[PDB]
Formats: structure tokens, sequence, C-alpha cells
């Protein structure tokens, strides 16, 4: 009953245990500029005071999936149809040696890493869980990552703490820190689309942002955020990498851009 990313249950089986994993509309996909349609009505994104996480400790912890921090209710994404409500923020990476991690592809070019700031519509629905079944009930934000040649300190915020949360379920605190500082430092270009989770249930209640300006993290950075969890409760490990999914099908979706 758990599912997993590559193997006998890996996304290739999702679609069996869960048939929305094998919708019309999943993400995540591979944007190709030239198909790219020019939207210049579309508001900018505009991350309302993500640099005040408030004074509470942030929860870290590991889910044998990834390393998931949590974020206020305070956070506030604007910009998009509905208002909505930031819950919780997470990672993907390619496996140990690989400089290929994110889901999302550009122009069938993969980077090193990708972030995932998930939202919920908190002015049509109650709760984060009530919107991941709705149409347009969830947005999440995509920050691509490459590797840089400086050191990148807002994501040590994260990778300064994985060896407290190396095995799955663990969990810890840490300090509040500013998230905006994780996102790429110009959010004007980005492609929006609708989509779905990437993960199962893969609910289609996705209103994607990819932001097209990337963030960079050194390689030794990379290095410790794929070597560090193991996706096990307990020993034996077992390297939490490879936990990206796969470019799906478009399926004849428009994917808009700012720019
Ligand atoms: C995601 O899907 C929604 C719904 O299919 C799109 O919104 C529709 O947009 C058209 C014109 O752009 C409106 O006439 C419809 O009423 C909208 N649907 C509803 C019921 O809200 C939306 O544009 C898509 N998002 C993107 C940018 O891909
Ligand atoms: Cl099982
Ligand atoms: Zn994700």
């Amino acid at each position: 009953h758990h599912w997993t990313y590559e193997g006998p249950h890996g996304q290739d089986h999702w679609p069996t245990s869960y048939p929305e994993c094998g919708g019309d509309a999943q993400s995540p996909i591979n944007i190709q500029t030239d198909s790219v349609i020019f939207d210049p009505d579309l508001p900018a994104v505009q991350p309302h005071g993500y640099d005040q996480l408030g004074t509470e400790p942030l929860d870290l912890h590991n889910n044998g999936h990834t390393v998931q921090l949590s974020l206020p209710p305070t956070l506030h994404l604007g910009g998009l149809p509905r208002k909505y409500t930031a819950a919780q923020l997470h990672l993907h990476w390619g496996q140990r040696g690989s400089l290929e991690g994110s889901e999302h592809h550009i122009n069938s070019e993969a980077t090193a890493a990708e972030l995932h700031v998930v939202h919920y519509d908190s002015q049509s629905y109650s709760s984060l869980s009530e919107a991941a079944q709705k149409p347009q009930g969830l947005a999440v934000l995509g920050i691509l990552i490459e590797v840089g040649e400086t050191e990148n300190p807002a994501y040590d915020h994260i990778l300064s703490r994985l060896h407290e949360i190396r095995y799955k379920d663990q969990k810890t605190s840490v300090p509040p820190f500013s998230v905006r500082e994780l996102f790429p430092q110009q959010l004007e270009q980005f492609f929006r689309y609708n989509g779905s989770l990437t993960t199962p249930p893969c609910y289609q209640s996705v209103l994607w942002t990819v932001f097209n300006r990337r963030a960079q993290i050194s390689m030794g950075q990379l290095e410790k955020l794929q070597e560090t969890l193991s996706s096990t409760e307990e020993d034996p490990s077992e390297p939490l990498v490879q936990n990206y999914r796969v470019p799906q099908p478009l399926n004849q979706r428009t994917i808009f851009a700012s720019f």
C-alpha cells in the first residue's frame, strides 16, 4: 500500500492503485517555450511577506519521499484567481552524481533540483485537505534549482539540519528564516497552467506557476541534500534519492507565460 518512485510500485504503477494518477491533466510537464502562449494580462505572482515567518519554530520532517518544511497560515500568495495560503514546502532531487533532479523540464532540459511551495484556497475552502480535491483548490510554486559556484545561505536553513531527520518519519524544528530567499531574485517571468499533485493520489486541483528564473546552490549543497536522508524508518538505510516524477503528457493544455 506504500507507493515509491521507481520499482514495483514506482510512478509507473501509480495509475493502478491511484486512478487519478492517470488523469488527463497531470504534472509535471516538459515546458516547450515555442508553444508558450504569451499573456500580457497575467498579474505578477507576489508572495506577501514570505520573509516574515513569525517567531515559532518551523517543523522540518522526513516522508521517506522528501524533506518538508511547514509554513504559517500568515503567508499569503497573491496574483492568482483566488486568495491562496502557504501550507508547506519541500524538495525533489536526483540521485548522487546526477545533475538532473527536477520534475519540470524547460525545452527538454531538467535542472539539479526543484522546490515546490504548496498553497490552498483559503478563500473558498476551510482547509488544505478540503481544497486538495477541488478544482483550482491548490496553488503550487515551482522553483527550478541549478548548481552555482557560490554557497546559498537561504538553503542552508534546511540543508544544515538534514542530519537530524535522516530516517523516514523523524522531525525537528528550525528557527524561522526567510523563505522568500529560496525563490529566484526576479519573479516577473513565469509559466502558468493547470496541473495536479506530483505524487499519489495525483489530484488535479493544482494551478501551477513555474518560475523562469532559477535558484542556485553550491555543488556541495546539492551533495548534502542528496546523500543525507534515508527512505527507511531505521537501518539498513536506503538513499532517499530520485524523488522526482517524470514529465507527463500535456494532452492539449495551454501553457501561458508572463513574458
Ligand atoms: C485552468 O482551467 C480553468 C477552467 O477550465 C480555466 O478557466 C477558464 O477560463 C475561461 C477563459 O479563460 C473562462 O471562460 C472559464 O469560465 C474558466 N473556467 C472556470 C469555470 O473558471 C483557466 O484558464 C485554466 N488555467 C490556465 C491559465 O491554464
Ligand atoms: Cl504494503
Ligand atoms: Zn513536489
